[PDB]
């Protein structure tokens, strides 16, 4: 597979994401630690062996990652490493166009009413405002095999639809929430109920600072992920899925959920 995959194609990310798979072994959902080196291995080999050399960032990602060993990645680093789709890549590369949460932004801007997660229909149409923009037209071999791969790889209770880690897998890991958020995962039970803490206006909806709450809460909890240097900063964060500055929990039921609702 990886010896074919690797040495193959203009590799779409559903496929990517197979010789991904192949090493990402956690399941972090990121390639974690020393499978980098064991895909790197691989890499290096599909090279070698299918005799095409290791390209200066295939070989670098061997010369700089190749010791990442406490390392991770998301798709972001590793598919321009793979040359999985350049032109594809551009709305990839919409995620961090600026930000790994501004984007976010963007994200629910499109959905219906802001469901929390875009629906079939609706990240069927995400890509349509991102073709818009991408100053492309971000082609069908672009289009649907990127809004696919969002819309399998991290479905979430496999509905047709879009919830942020695929999209933030495929979000630059830099000033994102969205790793730590994955290992900061309360459960979805204790989401539901910390909600309802947060909700201490009884509103039934929360707002931008009772959101600092929700991370004074989850720092004090998870502080190995979540350090109070950037826990208002977790607030910028969450604050852009939400809408207006008052957050209506849909929206932020995917980061600190688990990976789900």
């Amino acid at each position: 597979m990886a010896e074919s995959h690797l040495q193959s194609s203009l590799i779409t990310a559903s496929q990517f994401f197979e010789i991904w798979l192949h090493f990402d072994a956690d399941g972090s959902g990121y390639l974690e630690g020393k499978e980098l080196q064991n895909l790197i291995q691989e890499l290096l080999q599909a090279r070698k062996k299918a005799g095409l050399e290791l390209s200066p960032e295939m070989k670098t990602f061997v010369d700089q990652y190749g010791q990442r060993d406490d390392g991770k990645i998301g798709i972001v680093e590793l598919a321009h490493v793979l040359p999985t789709e350049e032109n594809f890549l551009l709305l990839f590369r919409c995620q961090q166009l600026k930000s790994c949460e501004e984007f976010m932004k963007t994200w629910r801007k499109y959905d219906t009413d802001h469901s929390g997660f875009i629906e079939t229909e609706e990240l069927k149409n995400f890509l349509k405002d991102l073709l818009e923009k991408a100053n492309k037209t971000v082609d069908d071999t672009k289009l649907a095999e990127y809004t696919d791969l969002m819309l399998k790889l991290f479905d979430s209770n496999n509905d047709g639809k879009l919830e942020l880690t695929e999209m933030a897998r495929l979000l630059p890991v830099q000033e994102n929430f969205l790793l730590k958020f994955q290992g900061i995962k309360m459960c979805g039970k204790e989401f539901n109920k910390a909600f309802e803490l947060y909700d201490q206006d009884g509103n039934g909806y929360i707002d931008e600072n009772e959101l600092d709450a929700l991370l004074k809460d989850l720092c004090e909890k998870n502080k190995q992920e979540l350090d109070i240097n950037n826990i208002s900063t977790y607030k910028k964060n969450i604050m852009a899925l939400s809408d207006g500055g008052k957050l209506y929990r849909t929206d932020l039921a995917l980061i600190l959920s688990a990976g789900d609702n």
